């Protein structure tokens, strides 16, 4: 009487020992297993309905009631002799799940920890197994047998020593429902060698704690340091004897599943962004790259998901894009990505007053966003690879600490994350005077960075804001503002604590039933973007309010009575590049940590671009040649590409990798080196007619002129005293300057 | 105490017939009313809180109630007086709802229809009132104020009398949430003209009952011809007194909600798919045009919604997506759209079981697609325009009629929409016969298109099913099959009916009391896309079973105990090309009414043929001339393109368009005429220098041959017997049918 229950032919009588029950993670793996367990005739040696069952995964839990119903499983009993095991309606339970991080990792780190909770000796007998599916095939043209891999390393290794993938397709196999009819029948021809046992070592007993229940700040230290992926002789020893420890699935499945859910809320301290906004801002930049023409909301969201392999859903995406474009007092980005062109919300609703993304249209903040975040060096960023193909990077470098700038809060589902935007001036100063070799504080700062000395001050933004930000001990206050009219008994509130929505606010003075004794209307007449609050007080309770909230010296009887205060709590808590989490005690640790990412991109920008300038010199000098040379290089007399190429050799002009000087894209200097120069004559034979022509030439001599200035001018940029590129550095922060001045004279719509 | 109510200062007092009630859709309205009710000093005689107040929208009905209560209604009494009307605390009631179909339509009908339930009177007197926001704006370069239109008509009959819009901006705002920032001042700077009241005509009391409640049968008459537009003298009227009849609102905007929700599940007669459906076929034929490279689901899903308008989430896009590709014995699809890479369901589940979106891929069916509906005749299409940009066609016209030949469900309602799918060897005799003109049937068959004879039979498909099909009466009936094992007991069902889910069937045996007192146990030992179910009896209840069950002629005793017969009924409800619902008695009618669409489409694609293939020489002609003479016109010598434009003129090259002739897109022959031979010399200007080498050349030489020679082609297609381009029907039939025979072969998979 189990749903979803098929049992074998043998089960629980005689042969109960040869039988295996599939643990299946849903309804389109256990299709799978049933189209496996029922090739007949074409399987012959294979798994079928004998020996072999199916259970859907779906002691208060009902499917794993279900589980321990068909096994047999009694809670009391220790199964520490065979004898004992015996009585299991079932051999063995291998548990069928998908090898991405909700599957292996989370569902089935929660069915070991079961077992290991209730029967250890379960699994240090065998009794628990997994089905290991490949997870990579690599196929080739001419072959119909692929190349199967269990681990991404397996295949990482195996690309190194194959110098071409040209002729080879790679298909990631990260869910069981991506298996093809051929392949399914492949797997359960040899069924039983991807058969393989969890095996209960020493270091899996604190683990299971660790990763499963017990108290924090264990599992905290854990996730401060990234999954680090088995090494080739751990993967090997798995594939000789079909075992897998039970240590090695939790610090790199579960671990990884742990840290993809962090890193979901918790953004990266160099952009001070998450995954999921950094695959809009990605998608973002390539959609209007072409032309900023303004996109519904869903529109924009289906490029999104075609283009940054966004999988997460729509209604999550939709809420993203919304966010990423929302400005108003109290709003998570000071400075939004996009231009909301439509009503996004309202400081009253806190942003949750957005119109639908059928009718809402958003726009890229093209001015802000190229120069905040260059695009020449956003081909040198690492980048994120979801099933092999290139993705959002793995973050982004700011010409601005992002992290430092904005307003960030997180459900408390982990670590806190509250992060109140510092001034403008004072991130300015700071970034300038490191920077700036002129800046009367460079040195001083420049000693303080390895000293930790914070010479200069990171203040909280008061920008949007007409209130009043005062200190008390070790914290910022944020307060309101409020006018008493003595002769018509009402407190009119001007203005709310910084990040307080009107609406929330009115609520938490109504549930408050102290403070409604003194009060019996509240209107909210307040406009868009600005408080104006109706209080109307009991004829003769004005009085009264101020013996009863008493004045305290930091809060006045009325910001006592309305809840005008609020404190800003920061919890400077990040994703570090390489994974994990780290913990930052003050802002300035945050830009201090922010500043030699963004120093070595510099480096690294000027050192690619002086290589690919000196590309373009090459090629270009040939086109002029080749248009002067037109004439009596007359081409109409050659029968075809190859005869022309032959004699485009024989004048002396260069072979060159056309596509890849016009767009290196992501290419390292030493890849570039050795492929552009390794060509053909494209770049002569796709000339328009056009090109030929006195002034096109003209046109193309002086670009060249310019490449060669340029190309000098980037040899003196390298041969800088603070740092190689520091002037390129200290000119793009004023224009991100300009860039945010002219997007608050505006209300961030720049026109 | 009303939720999300605001109330206006002067509501309920001295001045309340001065006071109105905006009624909001919902929170983005409520936003963007109270921007407008509080600019304050920008519009100092605008509406303010004085004498207006704000409820949301959002007898049982609880928000229903909040209006009553803040408006001081009551329901016994009837405001035929001007003194019983003065005693509601507000003046009006004025609707602020989006200006779409789940806007005005459903929640301005809705509202319309309850006070004109309970208060007829008001809406006579015009207590009720609607904001009329403009629907369309256009922007011209250099004007800063737009072209408004609060009707679509007035925006076509605008644009018929402009030169051009390449200077001008159209923008749609459909809902209340697409008004930017200075929209909606410019709009509450005119806000009283922009106010219209509703009044209560003699066509609106029976209106009123057909379109909400009245049971039905009368509202089926009505939604059986479509939306008729307002005409100019209506709108005109409307414009002149700003008052909407009710009757005018009922018949456009209510009336185009209604066929809306019918046309998203009830298809099209001319191609049997939805509008949901046919954005997926457009979006797939231009996703998998350029490389038909297998895309996940939700990546495919992106490029849809992005691509041809899909703003229904991604949950009913992917489902959708996913049913367009499964391919299993009892599937909707006997022909998918796509070819399904994973597991994408099977028949025991009905299609639920497919996997996840993230790790499904999809692939078009080319070889099926290309055949069915080919790609020179989708650009004759009449287009589906969404916010004035061109989205999926608004019907396809295939080769063969797939209204016919796949199966139709319609699970909610709707007019009880249900197709069983026809043999295609029958369909093929009857279009074979239509077409051919040698065919020994074609002139009997055309006789009977006028006289309706349906001379020929259309047949039940029995493909996938390893079943009888019976006739009894007037009704086909599916019958499965059984195998009874006298010696164990056991009676082993091999198959199901037609289109009976596996899983369901089992649930309605055990829900069976009755049957559940002979058998004890039910085992599914099925394979995928196969029926094998043991049964297992009672030790005695074998006889007891045939003596229960009567032995029906029509049902056996097991195939009455065991519920292994169904009837095929058919309900052919479809939707017109024109809007509205069509209801065919038999399957051949339909056949009947696609016949002419596809006959005169062949028509237009051969005129159409024929007057680019003559652009297409002409061109073709001058670049063959220049490449001859290139060496001598020797371009090199010349400035810029405006002096070798006019070398090319004096040597009598013709000026031509040169991407109107590469790509006519969607132009008609009268637009391709006037536009064609009116262009630059670019076809010349952008030759690359590949182009003028003899094999080059040679190639081009031999392609002007070839559209000589299919210029005279298409000249004698055009004169055919029975009519033109019935021998290229003909041969597009074959191609279909060898895709459809070589992906039956396969598994749909074509590989």
């Amino acid at each position: 009487d189990v749903d979803k229950y098929t049992r074998a032919r043998n089960a629980g009588g005689k042969r109960a020992q040869d039988c295996m029950l599939l643990a299946a993670e849903g309804d389109s793996a256990l299709s799978l297993l049933r189209t496996g367990l029922t090739l007949g005739k074409s399987n012959p040696s294979g798994p079928s309905f004998d020996f072999c069952g199916m259970i859907s995964l779906g002691t208060n839990n009902k499917v794993l009631q279900g589980i321990v119903q068909v096994l047999g499983l009694d809670f009391n009993c220790h199964y520490k002799t065979q004898e004992e095991r015996a009585k299991l309606r079932y051999g063995c339970i291998v548990a069928c799940v998908d090898q991405d991080l909700d599957g292996c990792g989370k569902i089935l780190g929660l069915l070991l920890a079961y077992f290991h909770l209730f029967w250890p000796q379960l699994i240090i007998h065998g009794f628990v197994k997994r089905l290991l599916t490949p997870l990579i095939r690599v196929y080739e043209k001419g072959k119909t047998m692929p190349v199967e891999f269990y681990y991404e390393q397996e295949f990482d290794a195996w690309a190194k020593k194959q110098t071409s993938l040209v002729n080879h397709t790679v298909k990631y196999y990260k869910g069981l429902a991506a298996h093809d009819t051929h392949e399914v029948k492949s797997m359960f021809k040899h069924f039983d060698n991807m058969v393989y046992t969890f095996t209960l070592d020493d270091s899996a007993k604190e683990l299971f704690h660790i990763y499963f229940g017990g108290e924090s700040e264990l599992r905290k230290r854990e996730l401060c340091t990234g999954v680090v992926p088995l090494t080739e002789t751990q993967t090997q020893s798995i594939h000789s004897v079909r075992r897998i420890p039970c240590s090695l699935h939790l610090q790199v499945d579960t671990k990884a599943y742990k840290l993809d859910a962090i890193e979901r809320q918790i953004p990266n301290f160099l952009d001070g962004m998450t995954r999921a906004r950094r695959k809009i801002l990605a998608g973002g930049v390539k959609c209007f790259a072409s032309n900023n023409r303004e996109r519904k909301v869903f529109q924009f969201g289906g490029y999104v998901a075609d283009h940054m392999f966004y999988h997460h859903g729509d209604m999550s995406l939709n809420t993203s894009i919304i966010k990423a474009a929302q400005y108003y007092p109290g709003s998570s980005h000071l400075y939004p990505v996009f231009i909301g062109i439509g009503s996004f919300g309202s400081r009253h609703l806190g942003g949750k007053d957005a119109g639908s993304p059928r009718y809402i249209s958003v726009q890229l903040a093209s001015e802000f966003i190229k120069t905040m975040f260059p695009a020449e060096d956003s081909w040198l960023l690492p980048y994120v690879f979801e099933d092999g193909q290139r993705a959002e990077p793995e973050y982004y470098v700011p010409v601005l600490p992002l992290a430092i700038m904005e307003y960030g809060a997180n459900p408390s589902e982990g670590w806190k994350y509250t992060t109140w935007a510092r001034q403008l001036e004072d991130i300015l100063a700071l970034v300038r005077a490191y920077v700036d070799k002129d800046n009367p504080k460079h040195e001083l700062l420049h000693y303080a960075i390895k000293h930790k000395i914070t010479i200069l001050p990171l203040r909280p933004s008061n920008y949007n804001f007409k209130g009043h930000l005062k200190r008390f001990g070790q914290y910022y206050y944020s307060y309101g503002t409020y006018d008493i009219s003595e002769q018509r008994n009402i407190i009119t509130i001007t203005e709310l604590p910084l990040r307080v929505p009107t609406v929330a606010y009115i609520e938490s003075i109504k549930k408050s039933s102290n403070r409604m004794t003194f009060i019996e209307e509240i209107i909210d007449y307040s406009s868009s973007e600005t408080i104006e609050i109706l209080v109307k007080l009991k004829p003769n309770s004005l009085n009264r309010i101020v013996e009863e909230f008493k004045e305290t010296e930091e809060q006045d009887s009325i910001e006592n009575f309305l809840r005008l205060r609020n404190c800003l709590h920061s919890h400077l808590n990040f994703v570090k590049p390489k994974g994990g989490i780290i913990e930052f005690n003050s802002y300035y640790e945050i830009l201090y940590a922010w500043l030699p990412y963004r120093r070595e991109l510099y480096q690294k920008r000027l050192m690619r671009e002086h290589a690919v300038l000196k590309l373009r010199i090459i090629m270009e000098t040939a086109i002029v040649r080749y248009i002067n040379e037109s004439a009596e290089l007359n081409l109409s007399h050659y029968e075809d590409e190859k005869e022309a190429s032959r004699i485009l050799s024989e004048h002396g002009f260069p072979p060159l990798n056309h596509t890849l000087i016009i767009s290196p894209e992501f290419a390292s200097i030493e890849e570039l080196n050795q492929k552009a120069l390794q060509g053909c004559y494209t770049y002569i034979l796709s000339l328009q007619a056009r090109e030929l022509l006195i002034a096109a030439k003209t046109r193309r001599v002086e670009k060249i002129k310019k490449m060669q200035a340029r190309l000098d001018k980037v040899e003196q940029l390298l041969q800088e005293s603070p740092f190689p590129g520091a002037s390129v550095w200290l000119e793009e922060i004023d224009a991100v300057e300009k860039a945010i001045i002219k997007g608050r004279n505006t209300q961030w719509k720049f026109h």
